[PDB]
């Protein structure tokens, strides 16, 4: 069952819109395969199709807004494109059609309106670009009837081994097209549909801007050497349009000019399924897909009091579906130093000089290939796999479809490396290196992030202990497919923990500290003196100098949050050697927390470091860092220490504001200092934690019930309320919110992990 599961699952998820870093692609979850993508622009001018012309992701003044309005990988959905610039809003309906072996069929449609500003006579190009990677495959544009191009559909058929044999057609569509009365249409037609069918090697396929501008630019050439010149130029449009020449090879470029508004259909039929797809088939799935979407947001996301009203359902939708509508597929080699240079150890006073060193002898290489499916933190800043966010990212995907989160964990644990690491930030392949400079590409054995992902196990743990619609929780209904996939991911979780205990050790034995337990001290490797950029945290401030004596109740708390999981985990195994081990680690995590972490002084938990007498000092920034154990769900309900964080949380002039919990409290002397990146911004992530233990507190009998349940109350309230107010105002949702004004800041289209905020509406944790 569990493999019958497994397959019904690969050919369920196989195809999609998986290229989140452009506005709209295809691709399948295969490295060397069959990719699309859509371009446009208006042209005007000799030169501004250059600069008008739209591919990858951005977000600028000319932009107004795009995100998904209903998406579901199983089903396709409909994205919205506000583009100011080309006078143009743009619509791209993608839908998948499950039949034969290949992993199914799946249309697109694209239609575009001219806004109110454009002049009613633009002209805007529109190229559908296709190239398949791959050995032994080929894909051939039959030739059309007519001379200069198509007045009909184009049509590719191609084959490759892991797609078979398959169709893919551009229609004709419905829109003017302009007509050129200039000599040139002797010789390239008076305007019409074209296609250029190339070959380049592989590993460039996916330059499609330059290989397109390479062909426009020869275009160019021609004329000029064919004597059509300024003295009687032919029109832009027809300047920049193609000499047709369909034919075999592993690039095509499909383009039109219309003339006002259009649109077109892009079918991909598989020949191993059914009779091919066609528009009317893509029509009836597209309003289908709509009616299911619907049906099943207001079974998993049932808003809650005060946000029952259509306003929010609106705002809850466009947040989720653009969370669930950035996963991309991923593939090719990353950069890894793996000289394991000792300076990388950071056991020496000074370390960050001595790690430098070491990084600028620039020992790393590429590997792989690996792959990944994942969900991203934005589209046009951070279109790639990041460790710490995913655990985010999933919770609300978990709710939607389980299976998919499921598949997700899988997809993040399989770059588990020999010694348990993942790199932090995955970027794979030339395309994703493109859009990142390469002193920031590097990734570093010795790096960790928070390890959220367990958060999503532990919400799968709990509810397997209590056609697609089916696929989408097959692993809670089927208990033994269930247990099957904890059986296989376990060894590799074991593994992960056991290296943040190797790697990221804290120092107790080699100074003057009393505490509990020898083993439990953590430090966070990878410390400049301005950051920490591994706990996620980047610019919340630690102890100055950094110092290997330096330890990081963040980093502790990550690993209780790890044991406890382990525990369930293990139970439901029964690996009970290793459960009993686990529970140990927690008591002695319980203890030590307190005995090396909690300031009676301050009334909270603080990092700690080496005096310059050597001994051991308390460092207390008042902020996120000191409610740790409590957001990561170490405390007991009845703590007096939880009761003194409720007290901290609570204060308007320490963490909260009307607008979410600050990230650090107005009365630290680094409050808004330096990037001011978690030194007092509003963070959606490490609020809903917050949220979730209040609520926890909220809803047993102890003696902070009663605070808990106001807090939950107000914080839910105004998180909630501060980022549909912003969605409102700017159509996005931001990485962080300001606590003074309310307004949203640093980088847009963020979802990632402020899209929590649909879980934080529906309630009921
Ligand atoms: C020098 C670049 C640092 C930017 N990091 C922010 C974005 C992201 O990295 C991706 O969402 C998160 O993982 C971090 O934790 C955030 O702080």
């Amino acid at each position: 069952l569990h493999s019958e599961i497994g397959r019904l699952n690969n050919q369920s998820l196989l195809w999609g819109p998986y290229r989140p870093n452009i506005y709209f692609g295809t691709r399948p979850r295969i490295g060397k395969s069959l990719m699309t993508g859509l371009m446009w622009g208006k042209i005007e001018s000799y030169t501004d199709f250059q600069h008008t012309v739209r591919y990858t992701c951005e977000q600028n003044e000319g932009m107004k807004g795009y995100g998904w309005d209903e998406y579901d990988p199983r089903r396709g959905g409909i994205q919205s494109i506000h583009d100011i610039q080309n006078g143009l809003d743009i619509t791209t309906s993608f839908v998948k059609i499950p039949g034969g072996a290949h992993g199914g069929s799946w249309a697109a449609r694209i239609k575009g309106t001219l806004n109110d500003d454009a002049p009613k006579d633009q002209k805007t190009i529109v190229v559908f670009y296709v190239s398949q990677e791959g050995e032994n495959s080929e894909l051939e544009a039959v030739p059309s009837e007519n001379e200069f191009g198509y007045e009909g559909d184009v049509i590719l058929k191609g084959r490759s081994e892991a797609l078979g044999n398959y169709k893919l057609v551009v229609t004709k569509g419905k829109g003017v097209i302009p007509q050129s009365d200039h000599d040139l249409s002797r010789l390239r037609g008076p305007g019409q549909t074209v296609v250029q069918s190339l070959t380049y090697p592989d590993e460039v396929l996916w330059q499609a801007k330059p290989i397109l501008f390479q062909q426009l630019k020869a275009g160019i050439d021609w004329l000029v050497e064919n004597k059509y010149d300024v003295a009687d130029p032919p029109p832009p449009w027809q300047v920049y349009l193609l000499a047709n020449k369909p034919g075999s090879g592993n690039v095509h470029i499909v383009q039109k000019v219309f003339e006002g508004d259009f649109e077109f259909d892009i079918l991909f039929s598989s020949e191993s399924a059914g009779k091919e797809v066609t528009s009317k088939d893509l029509e009836r799935e597209v309003k289908q897909a709509t009616e299911v979407f619907g049906e099943r947001f207001a079974r998993v996301f049932d808003l809650k009091a005060p946000f029952q009203g259509d306003n929010y359902k609106k705002f809850g939708k466009s947040m989720f579906s653009n969370l669930i509508g950035g996963i991309g597929y991923f593939y090719g080699h990353s950069l890894v130093d793996r000289s394991y240079a000792p300076e990388y150890d950071e056991e020496n006073e000074g370390f960050w000089e001595d790690a430098a060193e070491a990084r600028a002898r620039h020992q790393e290489a590429l590997e792989g290939p690996y792959e990944l499916f994942t969900s991203i933190p934005s589209r046009p800043f951070f279109p790639r796999g990041f460790l710490w966010d995913e655990g985010f990212h999933l919770l609300p995907i978990a709710d939607w479809d389980i299976d998919l989160a499921l598949e997700i964990i899988k997809s993040w644990y399989n770059l588990m490396d020999e010694d348990g690491w993942i790199a932090r930030e995955q970027i794979l392949g030339a395309e994703a290196r493109s859009k990142v400079p390469k002193e920031f590409q590097t990734q570093y054995p010795h790096y960790a992030n928070p390890p959220t992902l367990f958060l999503v196990l532990d919400n799968f743990v709990e509810r397997l202990r209590k056609l697609d619609e089916t696929l989408s929780t097959a692993s809670v209904d089927n208990p033994e497919v269930g247990l099957e996939y904890l059986r296989r991911l376990y060894p590799l979780l074991r593994r992960q923990f056991d290296w943040f205990r190797k790697t990221q050790a804290g120092d107790i034995k080699s100074y003057d500290r009393e505490a509990y337990s020898t083993k439990e001290a953590y430090r966070w490797r990878g410390r400049t003196v301005s950051h920490c950029l591994t706990s996620g945290l980047d610019d919340y401030p630690r102890p100055q100098p950094p110092h290997p004596g330096e330890l990081h109740v963040d980093l502790m708390s990550w690993v209780g949050v790890m044991v406890k999981s382990l525990i369930s985990i293990g139970s439901l195994l029964g690996a009970t050697e290793d459960v009993e081990f686990y529970t140990k680690v927690l008591d002695a995590i319980e203890h030590n927390l307190d005995d090396l972490h909690w300031s009676e002084k301050e009334g909270c938990y603080c990092d700690a470091t080496i005096d310059e007498f050597e001994e051991h000092k308390l460092v207390c920034h008042k902020g996120y860092i000191s409610l740790f154990p409590f957001l990561t769900g170490l405390l007991k309900p009845d703590s007096p220490k939880l009761g003194k964080l409720l007290a901290l949380i609570g204060d308007e002039s320490e963490l909260w504001s009307p607008y979410g919990l600050r990230s650090l409290s107005k009365k630290d002397e680094f409050y808004g200092t330096a990037e001011n990146y978690w030194r007092s911004p509003v963070w959606i992530n490490i609020n809903y934690l917050a949220i979730v233990q209040l609520y926890n507190i909220a809803t047993q009998d102890g003696p902070y019930k009663e605070t808990a349940r106001d807090l939950y109350t107000r914080l839910r309230k105004n998180i909630v309320e501060t980022v549909y107010r912003n969605w409102e105002e700017t159509g996005f949702a931001w990485e962080q919110y300001n606590p003074e004004t309310g307004k949203g800041q640093r980088t847009q289209h963020f979802t990632g992990w402020t899209s929590l905020v649909v879980k934080i509406m529906s309630g009921h944790h």
